[PDB]
């Protein structure tokens, strides 16, 4: 059994930037994950991570501005090597990071993006899907593809790009589509943005590719309101737990 977090924690709101990213790690210590998989990540943050989160190896997909990151359990898993794929048309400093590692006796490619956020950037949002899961069919049969991140999809855009591939499942709607941790992105129940209307979506979102491996279970983390008075993210954060037949 293999664990992970994907997580946007928001490093673009400065408000309570130091008490959030308290909140942050006080989550992923509770949890213990094997990977975490991280978005508008930026340097000062970076840099808590580093001393406050230690046993994690940290990938970054950029430094500067704002970036994913991709963090490794030190002693589980084992680091292979990295490749960083450009969005020639991003303009919002985009990419997909890819990391190879070796988790049990199994290989990974593990795999994390912030797609193009806002509806009126659909067009290059989709265009950015095609090229994820293009890239997760060229990986070898030999190694599992996961991918995880701030996909920004609605209005079922998945159609438009064509589809998921044959081969490739959507974590949640694997599990038959539960919905306890449906909406990863709600202002109803989240107000670090303050918004009086309600908007709820399944913004994040998990992809992979195998019957090798298969999901057990999908649930939100980041549930608790800080002393401040708010969350550690508009996000909400998914926790996955994958299971490896044998
Ligand atoms: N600049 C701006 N104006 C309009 N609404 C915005 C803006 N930035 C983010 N958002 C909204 C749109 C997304 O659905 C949500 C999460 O963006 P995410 O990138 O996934 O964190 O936040
Ligand atoms: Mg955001």
């Amino acid at each position: 059994t293999i664990s992970f977090i994907t997580w946007n924690i928001d490093g673009l709101d400065g408000c309570n930037l130091p008490e959030r990213a308290r909140g942050v790690c006080s989550c992923l210590a509770l949890y213990s994950p094997d990977v975490v998989f991280l978005q508008e990540v930026i340097p000062p943050y970076c840099a808590y991570l580093k001393k406050r989160a230690a046993s994690y190896t940290i990938i970054t997909g950029n430094e500067e501005g704002y970036f994913t990151a991709i963090l490794l359990k030190k002693g589980r898993v084992k680091f292979k090597s990295q490749e960083i794929i450009p969005f020639p048309n991003t303009k919002m400093m985009r990419n997909l990071l890819c990391v190879n590692v070796s988790l049990g006796g199994n290989e990974f490619c593990l795999m994390t993006s912030h797609l193009e956020s806002t509806r009126e950037h659909s067009a290059e949002r989709i265009r950015q899907l095609k090229t994820v899961l293009g890239k997760m069919q060229e990986a070898p049969d030999s190694t599992t593809v996961i991918f995880a991140g701030d996909t920004n999809l609605r209005d079922q855009e998945v159609i438009k790009c064509g589809g998921l591939p044959d081969n490739v499942f959507d974590a949640w709607e694997f599990l038959g589509k539960p919905k306890h941790c449906q909406y990863t992105w709600d202002t109803k129940a989240n107000n670090n943005l303050r918004i009086p209307a309600a908007y709820k979506h399944r913004f994040d979102r998990i992809f992979f590719r195998a019957g090798h491996l298969i999901p057990q279970s999908l649930d939100l983390v980041g549930l608790e309101k800080l002393d401040c008075g708010r969350f550690p993210s508009d996000h909400w954060g998914l926790l996955c737990t994958l299971n490896v037949v044998l």
